[PDB]
């Protein structure tokens, strides 16, 4: 396994009320630039992605256009809504 | 109460249920959620997240997106909402 610990465990159970931080990726930086436009907890970018049919394009652009991530980042929080969706949607 | 249709959504994962398996979500507005890109029942759980599972916003969203009536809108927000709370 190459994901982190992090990807993991988030994907390992449903994400209930988690935090955005809870994603891989979101690190307190973007987490905090995330809650400030209003996309405080993990499902409500589980929304974003969901809205945007999954697509990896799309997401990944979203979150740099809403939160400044890199590649590294977005490829990270797409790959672990990704999965957690297979597991549990 | 609930229909067996709620009923059948709110009992397992949506995987890629079409739109019209959530109670409400009839021919008509199926059709025009289709339409508008939402052809899958979990484009429409997304918006429900997306609004942080406000009632109001999420049913006034569905009236303005598809003509849905309070009814219709009433039993779609319902379904959503018991699905989140056994699955996400």
């Amino acid at each position: 396994m190459t994901t982190s610990q992090k990807h993991r465990d988030f994907v390992a159970e449903p994400m209930g009320e988690k935090p955005v931080g809870s994603l891989a990726g979101i690190g307190e930086v973007l987490g905090k630039k995330l809650e400030e436009r209003g996309f405080d907890k993990a499902y409500v970018v589980l929304g974003q992605f969901l809205v945007l049919k999954k697509d990896e394009d799309l997401f990944r652009e979203w979150l740099k256009d809403t939160c400044g991530a890199n590649a590294k980042q977005s490829r990270d929080c797409f790959g672990c809504l990704r999965e957690w969706c297979d597991a549990f949607l």
